[PDB]
């Protein structure tokens, strides 16, 4: 996996992933 | 798997992923 | 899978992804 | 699976994905 | 599947996918 | 007026008010 | 105007008001 | 106007007001 | 207005105010 | 106008005010 981010005054958190087990967010 | 991310000004949490198994948001 | 995202001032929370299994949103 | 997203402020939650299997939102 | 998604200040929650098989909205 | 709101999961926009004058949804 | 709000993972948006006049959702 | 928010993991926006006049969601 | 605001791990943005004229969400 | 925040790991941006006139949140 490889990615670009971009955003502008974004207030809220961005999320962004990928899984193949359990996590908590 | 890759991907761009592009915003103005979300207040919001963005999420976005792939995911073979469990998870918790 | 791969991926473009733009938005303007969603408050809310964008939700994109591919499952093959379980998952907790 | 690929694809674009546009919006101007939904308040809203958006989802689009795919799934073989089970998934919990 | 690819696919692309307009809206203007939706409070709904959208969603669009495809399935095979099971599945928990 | 009052009131007390429970949901489980609704992917909906729920609304509910007073009006005693002109509105616009 | 008084009130209590419980949800659990709603993914759109509630909405709950009270109005007099206009108003643009 | 006074009021309670409760909620559980709402990828939604949650709105609750009052309005007398007109206002842009 | 006065207001109390509890939450657990809700991504989406919350909102509640009170209007007497115009705003833009 | 007075009030109390509480929150446990909200991603998202919280939003609360009051207004009389306009706004560009």
């Amino acid at each position: 996996a490889n990615f670009l981010v971009h955003s502008s005054n974004n207030f809220g958190a961005i999320l962004s992933s990928t899984n193949v087990g359990s996590n908590t967010y």
